[PDB]
């Protein structure tokens, strides 16, 4: 029944335009997007084990015609893989657009297009900071509720191939094993506490070496001897996450052990921040394309 080329035609018919245009689209489209993502992310490992090339995106909030940006840059797909480490809805004023292009493009292109859950990927969370009143104003709370849903399906981690390991948060004092993350069930809604928690709130810390208290109120920080434990342990070369704004897009830690990445320009119009994308290669080199605010 449902018209992903129509679907992805009305929502980039909009390119070029000064950002806050909306796209409307019918209610029940949206939900069909949601119930057949949801069939997919759920039909698909919650480790994902991806290779190159691919192209690694940051935070959006809601920001989608920074979203659009991107793909001007990194290429439409299909031309270009993706893997987006989470937290599309909130804060931005087009968190719909945004949650819509990505979930069209994921079911047009389920094995060449990957989207991670981040913190905001909660309803708890994105209840207060903005996409259920983007929701209600736009359509209803019913549709919150379908998007939520969809939300507990999404996977948690990947590894690009064997060596990146990419997450929104970061890592976990639980993290013994792979197998932990494999056993996560789906759906759940995130816990205060514990694993999952850990893995799309933690965040890095230069001040700490080991574990610390995370300012956020919730899981932890982590240092460069935590950071080279992990590598060492798991026999990777890099950690991949987004989760926290950085100047420039990009930002490298404990001797490019770790980078974030921001895939927002101008971060709610408060920062001066620019977004970066990063490209691994088939020889699993790593680059970057900074989108500077406008
Ligand atoms: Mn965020
Ligand atoms: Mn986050």
């Amino acid at each position: 029944k449902l018209n992903i080329d129509s679907i992805i035609q009305r929502l980039l018919e909009v390119r070029g335009s000064k950002p806050g245009k909306n796209v409307q689209l019918q209610e029940n489209e949206i939900r069909g997007l949601c119930l057949k993502s949801r069939e997919i992310f759920l039909s698909q490992p919650i480790l994902l084990e991806l290779e190159a090339p691919l192209k690694i995106c940051g935070d959006i909030h809601g920001q989608y015609y920074d979203l659009l940006r991107l793909f001007e840059y990194g290429g439409f797909p299909p031309e270009s893989n993706y893997l987006f480490l989470g937290d599309y809805v909130d804060r931005g004023k087009q968190s719909l657009e945004t949650i819509c292009l990505l979930l069209a493009y994921k079911i047009k292109y389920p094995e060449n297009f990957f989207l991670l859950r981040g913190n905001h990927e909660c309803a708890s969370i994105n209840r207060i900071y903005g996409f259920y009143d983007e929701c209600k104003r736009r359509y209803n709370i019913k549709l919150w509720k379908t998007f939520t849903d969809c939300f507990n399906c999404l996977p948690i981690a990947a590894i690009v191939d064997e060596k990146i390991f990419c997450c929104h948060g970061g890592l976990s004092p639980d993290l013994q094993s792979m197998e932990q993350i494999r056993r996560i069930m789906r759906p759940t809604d995130v816990p205060d506490q514990g694993l999952l928690c850990d893995l799309l709130w933690s965040d890095p810390d230069k001040d700490v070496l080991g574990w610390g208290e995370n300012d956020r109120g919730v899981s932890f920080t982590f240092g460069a001897e935590v950071v080279a434990k992990f590598l060492h342990k798991h026999d990777l070369d890099l950690i991949c996450r987004a989760h926290q704004v950085v100047e420039d897009g990009y930002e490298f830690f404990a001797k490019r052990q770790l980078v974030t990445l921001f895939s927002a320009p101008n971060y709610c119009g408060e920062f001066d921040n620019a977004g970066a994308m990063m490209s691994v290669d088939e020889t699993l080199m790593c680059s970057f394309q900074i989108l500077k605010p406008a």
